[PDB]
């Protein structure tokens, strides 16, 4: 369930420059407060199948789509 009332909040959630987009340079700031020690194969693994755009970030449309009620 959840629906897009999360997903909003989620994306927020992981953004910490306050932009609308999340890039990796976040990410790892994500994994290291929530548990660093975590293999390359994680942060880009991560970002590529979530970077349609291949921008080295997510946008509301993507995020919205890899976002599918996480956390
Ligand atoms: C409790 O322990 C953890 C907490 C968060 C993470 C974590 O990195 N998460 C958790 C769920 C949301 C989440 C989303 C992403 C993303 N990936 N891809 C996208 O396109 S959007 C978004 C930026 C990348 C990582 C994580 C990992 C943990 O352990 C493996
Ligand atoms: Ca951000
Ligand atoms: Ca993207």
């Amino acid at each position: 369930g959840k629906s897009e009332e999360e997903l909003s909040d989620l994306f927020r959630m992981f953004d910490k420059n306050a932009d609308g987009y999340i890039d990796l340079e976040e990410l790892k700031i994500m994994l290291q407060a929530t548990g660093e020690t975590i293999t390359e194969d994680d942060i880009e693994e991560l970002m590529k199948d979530g970077d349609k755009n291949n921008d080295g970030r997510i946008d509301y449309d993507e995020f919205l789509e890899f976002m599918k009620g996480v956390e």
